[PDB]
């Protein structure tokens, strides 16, 4: 008799004895005797038995129960098992443990058997590439991965773990409003973009290319992860946020019950001070509901107060100096848009036919460069900016019709000091103009000054800039980049890549969480009048604008050194550690980026080889290349007429793939995710929108400027409930699981039986410690406090590799997963 142990955890964890009896059965599968058929030979429905109760270890609410299967050593060695449910009720299978050790990762939920139309099967924690699997296993490798690519029909029900694709057909709400109707992104060279997770809820009634609405969007049932601690099912948050709390926000602004609008500076701090008074029943909506409780400090009766934002913690003016406004392009939250401007006056690609003479207005004499001319700032390469100016000119005519959002396509033109500080010398605030127009409004140049209406109009300027990036952030660098870019990927491994395969388990703890934040998204973030729409400037063009950007995006692009070069931010260099000179040396975000993505190069390098000997390895791995050939011509479909995409056929072509793959779902987007609060939770620092452009000399708006420029600056930027709800998502989303499973780290020990592959990672946990070390010592190197610290007094700790649980500012997640 084989002794076993089974780890499992009841679904009420997210008694015991109903797991006896007749409810539970498996039965081994043989690795290596096989019937008539070449299939590995299967034991007899074996139940559990009782539970154990010996081994400490065992956490979680996780409980063990003992199982001896009647197996011999005729039947050869078990390596795989299937198991039925007979209970009513699913639980979530942690592992199985055969001693005499034989170890099985499952961490799968298992529904009542009449509801799977195949048996759920699990292997044993081997890995193999496919010509190396056990001749008795190979058809159930492939007969497994056919059961979780579906047949591309029907509508998905909670417990199924079909993988498919689908465009971004399911944002809009034709059925309850025409207004509500959004283009479908995807599936066109009008509006390309990567698929998502298939749904398959059908057609809405007033739109055959729609998707009707849901109340729950599908996800594979294993991708919707539970959690022991509801405060720690953040992404739910965002659906209560949109679903019941912005509702209970609006009546109180409906009911005149507080100010609709900030009347000055000190209305905006008293958020996270005294708090914010607002109706009994508001509160009463709020302080219940699981993850949003946790977001505002309360006396139960009538206050909100968010928790104090790490940019005013120490200085509460900081963020309006133009020393912090462009720190944060290379320190913030956004730190990697700004590019070297290696000629002067800028250019732009865009056709003057449509939008008016492009001509930048900026007159090189005009600027302050330190006493250098510009032709040496732009020989010594100290020249950079923040272009936004091609990027949202196609759409500032259409923005600015809308009722509240009046915006201008800028540029932000910066020298970086001798001191090696980035300094704002001028801001390009342009507007299209065509034949007809009947606005009055032009484009103008706005340069730095500290005093009267000019230092008012200067503040306003930047304002417009970070509205412009709060946009391209939120929309680009964030949700296109990262969220969007990396589902497609999720998708096609699991639908091609065997939970056997070494490339599986190399990159989908890189998944967690991801496609379940996505669905969410989809439904409460970027849906018609989701938060994103009625927060952000774009309104209804926001989504849409993503697709547009994505016409540009660039696979091998997303890779750091690359990306660097690309912007004009550093040159490649082979006498460098990284194989890349910085233009700007202490560049924060990249110069530990350059760190953390080198830490995953050593990784990959040292894995790959386990598993591929050479070149023809990777070409001759069939589920492999049918992976890559599915990512890209389906996941990421709309661009595979691109030549750009690496071909998969030599080992370095795999190293850079998985390498460009980890990299964009860990630290990119940790560096672009976890600042959104410590950031953006001063509305005035980051704000989401601009409500109209700079007043015309001789309007009262100007007067106001002039005596009151707190308030117009408020009037120009994100309003007050707009504001609130704002902080509340970015709050959420800043906030690290307690349960989250950062770089270096796994959910189990036992992810693999390949004790070089486990030694390699031990290393790669050791070296990411190594690298946190030195992050702190650049941190409290006083040399660097210009650019690390800046006058919020902020250290740059977004690439620390670890963190506790909580809004810390820190730590990088293995994946996309919030
Ligand atoms: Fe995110």
């Amino acid at each position: 008799k084989i002794k076993g142990t089974v780890v499992l955890m009841p679904k009420n964890e997210l008694n015991l004895n109903a797991f006896l009896g007749r409810s539970v059965s498996l039965q081994l599968i043989s690795a290596t005797k096989a019937d008539a058929h070449g299939k590995g030979k299967v034991g007899k429905d074996t139940f559990l038995e009782g539970i154990n109760t010996s081994l400490p270890t065992l956490g979680a609410g996780e409980s063990a129960f003992n199982i001896h299967f009647e197996w011999d050593g005729s039947m050869g060695i078990p390596g795989a098992f299937y198991i039925k449910n007979y209970m009513q009720v699913e639980f979530f299978l942690k592992s199985l443990t055969l001693e005499a050790t034989i170890r099985f990762v499952c961490n799968s939920w298992v529904y009542n058997t009449k509801l799977y139309k195949s048996v759920r099967i699990f292997f044993a924690n081997h890995t193999y590439v496919p010509s190396e699997t056990p001749a008795p296993l190979v058809s159930y490798r492939e007969e497994e991965l056919k059961s979780l690519r579906g047949n591309g029909t029907g509508e998905r029900k909670e417990y199924d773990r079909i993988y498919d694709y689908d465009v971004y057909n399911d944002l809009g709400n034709p059925d309850k409003s025409e207004k509500l109707a959004r283009p479908v992104l995807g599936g066109s060279s009008t509006f390309p973009y990567p698929r998502r997770g298939r749904t398959g809820r059908g057609p809405t009634v007033t739109d055959p290319n729609t998707e009707k609405q849901g109340e729950v969007f599908y996800v594979p049932r294993d991708e919707n992860l539970g959690h022991l601690k509801s405060k720690d099912a953040l992404e739910i948050g965002t659906k209560s946020l949109s679903q019941i709390v912005q509702p209970a926000f609006e009546s109180a602004f409906d009911l005149k019950s507080t100010p609709i609008e900030f009347h000055s500076f000190q209305d905006v701090h008293d958020l996270y001070e005294g708090g914010i008074k607002l109706p009994r029943d508001v509160i009463s909506t709020i302080i219940p509901l699981p993850v949003i409780k946790e977001l505002y400090r309360t006396d139960g009766q009538h206050i909100l107060k968010f928790p104090q934002p790490h940019v005013v913690q120490v200085s509460q003016s900081a963020w309006m100096t133009d020393e912090e406004f462009a720190r944060e392009m290379i320190a913030g939250v956004n730190p990697c848009v700004i590019r070297g401007l290696e000629e002067f006056p800028p250019k732009s690609n865009l056709d003057p036919a449509i939008y008016g003479d492009q001509s930048s207005k900026i007159t090189a004499d005009s600027l302050d460069l330190d006493g250098y001319t510009m032709d040496e700032a732009l020989g010594s390469r100290r020249l950079f900016m923040l272009d936004y100016h091609d990027i949202f000119m196609p759409y500032v005519r259409q923005i600015n019709q809308l009722n509240s959002a009046k915006t201008y396509a800028t540029r932000t033109i910066l020298f970086l000091r001798e001191d090696g500080t980035l300094k704002p010398v001028a801001i390009e605030l342009s507007l299209p103009h065509s034949a007809g127009d009947l606005s009055a409004a032009v484009s103008q140049v706005v340069l730095p000054a500290k005093e009267g209406v000019e230092s008012t109009i200067w503040l306003l300027a930047k304002a417009y800039v970070i509205v412009n990036d709060s946009c391209y952030h939120q929309l680009m660098s964030h949700w296109l980049n990262t969220h969007a870019a990396m589902e497609p990927f999720v998708i096609a491994t699991h639908r091609h890549l065997s939970v056997l395969h070494p490339i599986y388990k190399l990159l989908t703890p890189h998944y967690r969480n991801n496609m379940n934040i996505n669905a969410l998204a989809r439904q409460s973030l970027i849906n018609a009048n989701g938060i994103i729409e009625t927060t952000f400037l774009p309104s209804k063009y926001s989504v849409e604008m993503s697709s547009a950007v994505y016409k540009n995006w660039v696979f091998t692009d997303q890779a750091l050194p690359a990306d660097l070069i690309k912007r004009g931010v550093a040159i490649k260099d082979p006498s460098t550690p990284h194989g890349v000179r910085l233009l700007i040396e202490d560049y924060p975000y990249a110069a530990d980026g350059l760190e953390i993505w080198a830490a995953i190069k050593t990784w990959v390098q040292e894995y790959v080889p386990l598993y591929y000997a050479r070149d023809d390895d990777v070409k001759n791995d069939s589920e492999l290349q049918h992976w890559w050939k599915e990512a890209v011509e389906k996941g990421h479909g709309d661009l595979k007429d691109k030549p750009w995409w690496p071909k998969l056929q030599t080992l370095e072509d795999l190293v850079e793939v998985c390498l460009i793959i980890i990299w964009i779902a860990s630290a990119l987007h940790a560096a672009v995710h976890f600042g959104q609060y410590p950031y953006g939770g001063l509305i005035m620092n980051r704000p989401t929108a601009s409500r109209r452009l700079l007043p015309e000399k001789g309007t009262p708006e100007y007067e106001e400027m002039i005596n009151n420029h707190e308030k117009a600056y408020l009037r120009t930027i994100t309003s007050k409930l707009p504001t609130l709800i704002s902080l509340s998502v970015i709050e959420i989303l800043s906030t690290h699981a307690s349960d989250e499973v950062y770089l270096g780290q796994r959910d189990n020990p036992h992810w693999t039986s390949d004790s070089k592959a486990l030694q390699a990672f031990q290393k790669f946990g050791n070296k990411l410690k190594e690298i946190e070390e030195k992050l702190v010592r650049r941190n409290n190197d006083p040399s660097l406090q210009g650019n690390r610290l800046g006058p919020v007094q902020l250290p740059y700790t977004l690439l620390y590799p670890s963190s506790e649980e909580g809004l810390t500012f820190r730590g990088i997640p293995n994946s996309i997963s919030i």
